[PDB]
RNA sequence: GCUCGCGAUGCGGAGGGCUCUGAUAGCUACG
């Protein structure tokens, strides 16, 4: 009893009322107090758990951390408690892409604030708490309707909400290689570096997080969240919709899972193929849940299941980020899941509204995360980029699937990730049609 | 004691209700606090005598897809009528032991070696069914209000909606049909706030009247039982349940023998059952012959108050299953069909009941009444 | 006999908010 053991240790302690949003299938609250000298805060859709979690919060903070379940704590990653506590860490990103997103949706009025997953990216450079800025911002729950699909890049295949916030993490790391290799004035301020080993590297010490307001779908959901106490199959996404199937073993094209498409990035990096041909891979440091966090099967789902992995190209690695859940949790809401994806990058206007059924815009427009409006800021990288600073030979590219094809140690690690995956029994990638890339800019 | 059906009706109605009271001392316990009561009651020969209460239970709410067991550990339904199938199985499960104990007690068990493999029931042993009221779906969700002779009967019989399946659905009212055909379920979608669809109990009488009321596990070892009546305490019409129980997948064809379309016996009772003033009770209790005290189950966990699993839940049911298999003569079996001992693939070896099942899908799909609705498959991967 | 669209009046499981009562338990204050 969280109310309780504060109120019997501390004095008469009263509140006010501050946040009240939506009602019925959908409704918020947050309250907040003042225990020796604080502003702890608590969110919750009824008063009574809003301001519940508030005091253990509070206690945990003040006198000392919580002793929950076991499940509830977080794994620490092969290396990094610098980020101060792992849960404190978690707390900071949550309550900095619920922000942004708060900016983002003029403060939670917009239409579009009702959402049923938010996910972010942020980008850390100092273990000082200033030294922190969320970097993408993303909702949505649905995927293309593969009806609609256009083939030269028009259409947004997935639009779960972390595969989006990934996406705009690429289109923020173009903007960061363009500052690098533009006027040279913005060569000081930048991310990247020229790489210790021929090519480009992320300078010391910048990292990325991810955030999503639940476990991804597929096998780190998949668990009984109310009995904590063998199998890690991959799944496939279910028509323009929210939930999994696994896969056969060893009728409409399918997507891969959102835990599927997590292990790869902790594989062969977040940047992927055309990205490799330029940067080192990168990869998230932590995974942070809003919600539906259980330590064992998380971990199942991001890296362990794959530990059978050997033959590790050049710079590669079974990356083991660091794994949390927030303390103020979120809830579930029964209902069907909006039809649109918003996403948003750091350096942006607006947000960008797509509908998650046709992976084109509100409008009818393609994305300014789709395929090919990706492959023309990759050129544009080509062009003003110095002919030696690449990583392969790839000689002035004309298609989407070669150029993707000319990162042939990305390749490579991609290669040795599907065969942990089958030498695991976990089944077999799916893998999209191959005419779905044959588009150039023309 | 040679009846009209009427008495039989009235007769079950007067017992499952004594039942309840009695397990309720006199309906005082605040467990008594019911909107909706059901029970099976066992003939051996038409005499009152011949008559016992095979189990109670009440209930009108299904479980929060939040708390769904991975291990066969949460009820997944606890209407009244779904809940007393259950309890049956508890007490099949009984008088199966009560046969492989040793031939002074076989004596005494309602089942007999069959003549064609596994176990049959005696000749002149029947179970009828009782809900205080129409069970939802098909049954009911066209006219949920006692019928007044002023008003005779359905003025729309040839309505699309009529006769389709229909599920209930989590944070939902009524029972809705099956959309685009069908929409299977999963386990992360319903995490995620899929809404948990629930098949209709309407439908799942209609099912239980081709497949029988024993399940798949129980089929590896008896021969199929079908419900002889349907007993309605309250909102009867005549048309609708008949339509609802069988009529509506008349056209059901090339069953596995010893399966049928079953047309029991549908009665009300003289003196219909009054509403409950109150707020819905969110428990059910469930109660079978031979059974010490009720059990009294939260439905939306599907869990007891201290967070038990039920006597019911599919875990429990594995287990009996399990003690059974081990005492039962290896050629004595039904289907000889090896399975892994998980409660999924057991279930499979019950190739038959899965024939049957397998027709009746079939049957209402072709009939323009919709695909069935499944269950995630996650919730039968477990073992013991 | 029905189907579909738009209305209209009703019928029939979730969330929230405020009051009433009893009880359990932790705490004070007073005589
Ligand atoms: O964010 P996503 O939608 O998951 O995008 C990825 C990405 O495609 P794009 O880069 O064109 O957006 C992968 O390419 P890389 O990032 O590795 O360069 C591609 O895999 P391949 O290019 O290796 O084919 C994969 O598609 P799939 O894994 O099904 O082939 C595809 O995800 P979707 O096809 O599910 O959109
Ligand atoms: O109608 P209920 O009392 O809820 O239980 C039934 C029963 O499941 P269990 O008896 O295994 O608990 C059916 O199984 P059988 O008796 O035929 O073996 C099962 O059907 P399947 O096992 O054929 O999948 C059906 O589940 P479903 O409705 O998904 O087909 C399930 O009912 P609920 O799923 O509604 O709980
Ligand atoms: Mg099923
Ligand atoms: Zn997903
Ligand atoms: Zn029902």
């Amino acid at each position: 009893n969280p109310v309780m053991i504060l109120n019997e240790l501390r004095p008469g302690l009263k509140y006010d009322f501050l946040s009240e949003s939506g009602e019925s299938h959908a409704k918020s609250f947050v309250m907040s107090v003042v225990v020796d000298g604080q502003f702890f805060e608590g969110s919750g859709r009824n008063k009574k758990l809003a301001k519940a979690r508030a005091a253990q919060s509070a206690l945990a903070a003040i006198f000392n951390l919580h002793l929950d379940q076991t499940p509830s704590r977080q794994p620490i990653p092969s290396e990094g408690l610098q980020l101060h506590l792992p849960q404190v860490l978690a707390d900071a990103v949550s309550r900095l892409v619920l922000g942004k997103f708060g900016d983002l949706t003029d403060n939670f009025s917009s239409p579009h604030a009702r959402r049923k997953v938010l996910a972010g990216v942020v980008m850390t450079t100092g273990t000082d708490v200033k030294d922190a800025k969320v970097i993408s911002v993303s909702t949505g729950t649905k995927c293309i309707n593969g009806e609609y699909m256009s083939d030269r890049g028009l259409a947004l295949n997935d639009c779960h909400a972390e595969i989006i916030s990934r996406r705009s993490l690429l289109r923020f790391l173009y903007t960061q290689l363009e500052l690098y290799l533009n006027n040279k004035d913005d060569q000081k301020r930048s991310i990247f570096q020229k790489s210790e080993r021929g090519g480009f590297r992320l300078k010391e010490n910048v990292q990325f997080h991810l955030y999503i307001s639940t476990s991804p779908c597929g096998d780190a959901r998949i668990f009984s969240p109310h009995e904590p106490i063998a199998r890690g199959q991959l799944r496939t996404k279910i028509e323009s919709g929210q939930g999994t199937i696994p896969v056969r073993s060893n009728e409409r094209l399918l997507t891969m899972s959102c835990s599927d498409k997590i292990a790869r990035w902790n594989v062969v990096g977040i940047q992927g193929s055309l990205l490799s041909i330029f940067v080192e891979p990168i990869y998230f440091s932590s995974i942070i849940l809003g919600s539906l966090y259980h330590g064992d099967h998380l971990s199942r789902a991001m890296y362990q299941r794959i530990s059978n992995i050997e033959d590790l190209p050049p710079l590669y690695t079974l990356n083991k980020p660091l794994l949390s859940g927030i303390s103020n949790a979120e809830a579930r809401q029964p209902g069907k899941a909006p039809n649109f994806s918003v996403n948003w990058t750091v350096g942006d206007s607006a947000i960008e509204v797509i509908n998650a059924t046709t992976g084109k815009d509100e409008l009818g427009r393609a994305s300014r995360l789709c395929k090919h409006a990706l492959y023309c800021r990759w050129m544009r990288v080509h062009g003003k980029v110095p002919s030696h600073l690449l990583r392969s030979k790839i000689t002035k590219p004309n298609v989407y699937h070669e150029s993707k094809l000319a990162a042939k140690e990305y390749q490579a690690a991609k290669a040795r990730l599907f065969t942990a995956f089958i030498k695991a029994g976990l089944g077999a990638w799916v893998e999209k049609p191959t005419e779905q890339d044959q588009f150039s800019l023309t």
